[PDB]
């Protein structure tokens, strides 16, 4: 099954959304890149923060502004996925997102859905109580869970903290 | 010398700070903590987060301090950072005073210092120029072996806490 490394402060983020707002389904879109086998998620962006506080995996307006921004970081970054909360539900496609997840590798044959429940987290503290997968559809139709690691490579760590950062939405007050 | 560890997203920090102000020094406290014979930097946060030369604030890092020993991650402030731009990466005789202050109340303690002018250029992570320094028990000024920190669960865990730092309201321009 294909590997998937994700760097930690996409995780964070991933989590951060989801774990600060447990009444509702939360989602956003998956930032990375191909290196070999691998799949890397380098990054993840809030549907909010593209004007879509539910269902942004569907909305093509806002992967098409994503896709367009990209283009210009130069890191040679693209969309490879998307990522929802499923709040005490545990983690799983559901029929919904099994359709959603087919036309997403569609347009990238390595593209993932990460799906997280942060309630035992959000409960706990502790990390080790996170809940997520990271599936995809195989080719007879069938969900898979890929094998996760924490990404570790010292130049790429770094440069996917400093992008991540980046583009967090983080609150302001404007100078006039 | 001992060695400096610094998580990824503490140094991303400072250098988003102080490439935020290319034209005046910026300023920050470093947090982490003591592992065996290194020293752990997990984050790094501004002044004004508390509302602050925050480096020599005592009421501030008295604020610092209490929050961060009331959470329980055994986190502690470890040093002080500030940025040189356009001026290279050196202790001055009066950041040299502040450094030995440091080391009084906590003889592990260490100063970083960031020179972001090339960073902000390029936006190349190969054109980071930063230095962390100690003063020897003979009064010259040290710089430090530094490493990226990887450990797995430390890396996840210092992720997590510098995002939730980083998340606060704050005032631009
Ligand atoms: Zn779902
Ligand atoms: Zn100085």
């Amino acid at each position: 099954h294909m590997r998937v490394r994700i760097y930690p402060l996409a995780l964070a983020k991933v989590v951060k959304h989801a774990a600060s707002s447990l009444q509702r389904e939360v989602a956003g879109l998956l930032v990375g890149k191909s290196a070999g086998k691998v799949l890397e998620i380098w990054d993840a962006v809030t549907g909010e923060q593209y004007g879509t506080p539910a269902y942004v995996q569907l909305d093509e307006m806002v992967m098409a502004k994503v896709a367009e921004e990209l283009s210009k970081s130069d890191k040679n970054l693209y969309i490879v996925g998307w990522y929802h909360s499923h709040p005490g539900l545990d983690v799983f496609l559901s029929p919904t997102d099994i359709d959603t997840q087919k036309r997403y590798q569609a347009m990238f044959s390595k593209a993932v859905a990460l799906v997280v429940d942060p309630v035992d987290y959000a409960k706990t503290r502790r990390i080790s109580s996170l809940k997520f997968k990271v599936f995809q559809i195989s080719k007879e139709g069938r969900v898979v869970s890929l094998p996760v690691s924490i990404g570790v490579h010292r130049a790429k760590l770094l440069e996917s903290t400093f992008h991540a950062l980046s583009t967090f939405d983080f609150m302001h007050i404007l100078g006039e």
